[PDB]
């Protein structure tokens, strides 16, 4: 028993992290087979970051401009190209630790593990959720660009995030591994900022189910509500709307506990309207929305 | 920027996890060089767990009674012995992925990463603090015994915890890797329960410093307090006493922020006496005590 925010074991990804240096700019890259993936902004300095033309900047580079280091061993770059906001550097050695992998793009409200790296060296691992406004609330210091986010399913690593930049509010923005940004952000210095965010309702409900499974029941009540009346309270408190597909995804948890989804929605309505009155749920005094129904099932089998 | 509960990258430990089976009991073991370490209660069934004599039970076993599996490869057991509550199984193959390691015992209030495993297969990684009552608030399902806790310092893994059992309140108890339990617990079925716990004051203060570093300042005030008057409020709210050594450990954080330790103690006193009034600190509505001063410095450089 117990319920903890848990990352995937990171070993399969640790074996893929390298350091990429271009000029005086160093950051992290992802070495899969004979290709290294990294943020394209490794090819410019701060003067270019104000208004960069990356097609121009890349044409002015050669293979020998890129230093790739996997631990001690320097990897020889034999080709370079750009795919959207990611740079692909072909190297003359296939990574012998390449896991089975896929490049997948995730949806807002889904979670993934982040392996924070500096200078190609992993430093820590933690879970993130993609917020509805396409930012993540991570922990990234200078040098962490190119750190990746991933999920693991039966020894296949699904890479979903590469870190590119920090926004003024301290949240983080990046791309999928095809180089396409999550959200309306760009890899240049503008006044860009995170848009308004909302709470992921289906995840809050999943976490209330986790709490019941772990013996927290004080917030339960005899009432039920309709989907429609619940959603009127959702909008008032800046929660995302709940759909029938959400109800269906919550099915297995509702079955394991015996509490119908719309029964739990009544509890959430009262928590939103009255607060907690000094009590806690799974050790939180706030309603937590960064656990998916899948995350809960994984720990509550 | 940002501040997140972060585990150490787990790859070095993943390469050491094996499955140990004895009869119908299977759990996790730790394979370092040519020795496998696991909880000794793998050698008994439920009838023995009520009042086991482990010296008797081990004398009745032979090497061929132990099945050790590292992935697919079965490891041949050529020796067995008991050290306190851990079983040591000598095998005929040295683990080629053995990292540099040490066996260290940690202090209450210190943190470590847990690699949750099932059937020798890692499933997730998360941070834990050793509570003052020598329990941890982990996430462990059936089959997770023998999962280990560790810290990493410059590619040396310091193993500090092996998981043995769950207590009635849902918290967890285990041993160091020499087999010596943390706290007053035993590996048999008694009515044992966690003792009263307290809040780790130095860690709460470290986390308030993290918050200031990340731009949370609303709880600061112009006041200072003495160590003695602070400690009178500590006892009232079930906080551990603060010592001069604690003040010294908080030195670097106090220097980076410009807020003297006893200045921050005044803020903690007011947070304890008045609450938060609907505000949050680093996204928590509760005061968090599972980050050490070291954990904070690691993310706030």
């Amino acid at each position: 028993s117990g319920f903890r925010k848990m990352a995937f074991p990171s070993g399969k990804v640790e074996g893929c992290m390298v350091q990429v240096t271009c000029g005086t700019t160093t950051l992290n890259g992802l070495w899969l087979d004979d290709v290294v993936y990294c943020p394209r902004h490794v090819i410019c300095t701060s003067e270019d970051m104000l208004n960069p033309n990356y097609e121009d900047l890349l044409i002015r580079k050669s293979n020998h401009n890129f230093l790739v280091q996997a631990g001690n061993v320097q990897l020889r770059v034999i080709g370079h190209s750009m795919q959207n906001c990611v740079l692909k550097l072909k190297v003359d050695t296939a990574n012998p630790k390449t896991p089975k992998y896929k490049f997948v793009r995730i949806q807002p409200g889904q979670t993934f593990s982040v392996l924070a790296c500096y200078n190609g060296s992993p430093s820590g691992v933690y879970q993130c959720a993609m917020r509805p406004n396409f930012t993540i609330k991570g922990s990234f210091l200078n040098g962490s660009c190119g750190s990746v986010g991933f999920n693991i399913d039966y020894d296949c690593v699904s890479f979903c995030y590469m870190h590119h930049m920090e926004l003024p509010t301290g949240v983080h923005a990046g791309t999928d591994l095809e180089g396409n940004f999550y959200g309306p952000f760009v890899d240049r210095q503008t006044a860009q900022a995170a848009g308004t965010d909302t709470t992921i309702t289906v995840n809050v409900l999943a976490w209330l189910y986790a709490a019941v499974i772990n013996g927290d029941r004080w917030f339960l009540n005899r009432f039920t509500t309709t989907l429609n009346d619940f959603n009127l309270v959702a909008m008032k408190y800046n929660y995302e709307p709940l759909t029938q597909d959400h109800v269906d995804i919550l099915g297995p948890l509702s079955a394991q506990t015996g509490i119908a989804v719309l029964d739990m929605c009544a509890s959430l309505k009262e928590l939103l309207q009255n607060g907690m009155n000094g009590r806690t749920i799974l050790g939180s005094a706030l309603l937590e929305d960064e656990f998916t129904p899948f995350d809960v099932v994984r720990q509550c089998s």
